[PDB]
């Protein structure tokens, strides 16, 4: 591969009834062997797609001043994945309904950025097959579905000290609650939040193409510039480059974009994630009430579908021949 | 548990270059071990849960004339876990890009019927781990995800020799070629197809609240009634019986709904599983075209949401306040 394992540590938590997650520390850095390879391979990318989160540490960052000693080869990393590793249950343990499973530490670089990856597998359980016949109970890791990981940016960490995302991390699906099991695991405050800057592209964006003082056409090509832009980095693991994103966009005012959110001064950094929700409001919609949901492309304005804003009236001419088909159920046929 | 394992059986195929499955009939009947009970077990409650195809064998059957003297006691398990694990591969190994995997015969019955499961799992691989920091590679088995399986309702094929249940199996999620897969491999016929029973339920209900000649307020709840019933069997894994269909809607017409789909002759059985997208179209509708996407609560007819057929026009009022705050940016900052 084109990765390589600095260093790396594996420690076990099991539960023997509800907060007696006894620690099974380990004797040694695990080895860096080959089968540990594919292993942190595969979380690397699988996190490399994953949504994140963003934040620099704390003054009183508990983790990170045992840290700001060991990369300074005082701590050994055992004897820095023992002081992590015991510090999380106390952590995990607040929590009674809380699984046994192993904590993971690979130290490692990859591609001039050194990273330091913390997993910690949910353990499950099934049926190794061995030769012949002689179908055995196993366990395995849970490598596909693990949501309890995190990964710190070592090299723009130590770089660069005003930063607000060499700290990262998942944050959960439903519940923004794995994101405060991580961060007063770390002490780390809330700083660059996703969403927080794409809700902040396009309130730029319109007052661009308000002071261009543009038209349907060439407004809205703007907000689809904006979309094939954005959307052709998210299906390729690449954030948004706000300068990249001004060259495909410069020659629309004369002065640049990056300048036109600098100069007036818009907090916006020079990349960024690409929020699906948010991107799709330049040229598809959507809408949530009364059980009520539609959702369509924005070129409909003024063509097939139309809005009276007193009234708060919505105008549609031409079904769709699916739902068409439908509403001749419950009308053609009565009375 | 609740299920008693009669007999089970194993063999595997693997490839070794392209069409080169070579077979691994097994040496003996797999027995009946312990480790083999939870396998199994978790393999019917997730068949039972998912969605399946029916049809009835031929007169050709190629493997039902096999078993119609396995039945007999004259095949042993293995001697026909051997006939048809062999002819398997004749039907998978004009597929190329088959992978390697097992052949799982577990013969069973379960709450006065006996099933006789055949479960092709997919072989996965991943990191066993022993004790002590010893990391190895180990194998276990598609257990959640294998979507290769079929079972026959042993006790209602020899008991009804003209129902055309009792042959089984899943369909492809994507494609309806994993259904062809299998048909083939048994030779059995389309027969009751789930979407064309509950398609044929609606044609039926509308010609029952159209002979009562009745409004909106008592045809709706009919159809609300008849959806109430569907989805909490829907959720429930238990099928749509036509009897209590009937009596939670009896009283309608003088005469039961049974009587009405029975000597109008139509072709609905007693039994047949509830297709969601077809019972939404009751209180809740869809459509697609041009990009546009509604649905919403059927109860809107009149209320909020209006259409006047001859201009296939679509009229609303009240827009929902998600989307309401998504229009006062393209219109009111915009000019």
């Amino acid at each position: 591969m084109s990765l390589d394992i600095n260093q790396i540590a594996l420690h076990q938590l099991i539960k023997r009834d509800e907060q007696n997650l006894e620690l099974v520390l380990r004797d040694s850095l695990l080895e860096p062997t080959e089968t540990v390879v594919e292993m942190v391979a595969e979380l690397h990318r699988v996190y490399s797609a994953k949504n994140k989160a963003y934040g620099l540490f704390s003054e009183e960052s508990e983790l990170a001043q045992t840290l700001r000693l060991q990369r300074q080869g005082e701590e050994d990393f055992l004897a820095f994945s023992r002081a992590a590793t015991g510090r999380l249950r106390d952590e995990l343990a607040k929590y009674p309904f809380a699984d046994g499973g192993f904590v993971l530490f690979c130290h490692y670089r990859y591609l001039a950025v050194e990273y330091l990856l913390v997993a910690v597998l949910s353990n499950l359980s099934s049926m190794r097959v061995n030769e012949n016949l002689d179908i055995n109970p196993t366990h395995y890791l849970d490598i596909n579905h693990a949501d309890i990981v995190a990964r710190i940016d070592l090299t723009e960490w130590e770089t660069n000290p005003e930063s607000t995302r060499y700290l990262t991390f998942l944050k959960g699906r439903v519940g923004r609650k794995v994101a405060d099991f991580f961060m007063d695991f770390l002490g780390a405050s809330e700083g660059l939040n996703a969403k927080a800057q794409n809700r902040g592209l396009l309130q730029a964006v319109d007052d661009f193409t308000a002071e261009a003082q543009l038209d349907k056409a060439e407004r809205q090509n703007v907000r689809q510039q904006v979309y094939s832009y954005c959307n052709e980095q998210l299906q390729a693991g690449e954030e948004i480059e706000l300068k990249s994103l001004s060259k495909e966009l410069a020659g629309v005012s004369e002065v640049s974009f990056t300048e036109f959110a600098a100069e007036k001064g818009y907090e916006l950094e020079e990349s960024f994630p690409a929020d699906r929700s948010t991107l799709r409001q330049l040229t598809k919609f959507a809408g949530s009430g009364g059980g009520l949901t539609i959702n369509f492309d924005a070129m409909l304005l003024g063509e097939r579908i139309f809005w009276d804003p007193a009234t708060d009236t919505l105008t549609i001419k031409g079904t769709p021949p699916n739902l068409r088909d439908q509403l001749q159920r419950r009308t053609s046929g009565g009375n």
